[PDB]
């Protein structure tokens, strides 16, 4: 029952400072522009100890499956090859991605009927708000 309130199908309904976040991460111009248009569907499911998060959009379709606290390989939508660890901290799913001596943290939080996602790279924060599909 660890992630019950996250399970479901969610659709992006607002974005703030995302282009700047992607710049900070190192995404190039053309990818930033196309990726910034996307309205991804985030699909979260749990089977035993395995959590699966899928993101489907015109830009890219991605899927990760993981056990909390257990590092894995991820190729991100923008084609970074990262080492990821996802934990639960006070009811927030905290996803840390490490690559090339860099790190970014993506926090997924349930707030009212929304799922609020905060993406942080150094001093740059972006907020991505999702609602139930
Ligand atoms: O898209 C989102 O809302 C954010 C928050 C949940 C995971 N995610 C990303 O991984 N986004 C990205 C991060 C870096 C570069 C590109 C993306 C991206 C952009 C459009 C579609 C899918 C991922």
């Amino acid at each position: 029952h660890m992630c019950d309130a996250f399970v479901g199908t969610w659709k992006l309904v607002s974005s703030e400072n995302f282009d700047d976040y992607m710049k900070e991460v190192g995404v190039g111009f053309a990818t930033r522009k196309v990726a910034g248009m996307a309205k991804p569907n985030m699909i979260i499911s749990v089977n035993g100890d395995v959590i699966t998060i899928k993101s489907e959009s015109t830009f890219k379709n991605t899927e990760i499956s993981f056990i909390l606290g257990q590092e894995f390989d991820e190729v991100t939508a923008d084609d970074r090859k990262v080492k990821s660890t996802i934990t639960l901290d006070g009811g927030v799913l905290v996803h840390v991605q490490k690559w090339d001596g860099k790190s970014t943290t993506i926090k997924r939080k349930r707030e009212d009927d929304k799922l609020v996602v905060e993406c942080v790279m150094k001093g740059v924060t972006s907020t991505r708000v999702y609602e139930r599909a």
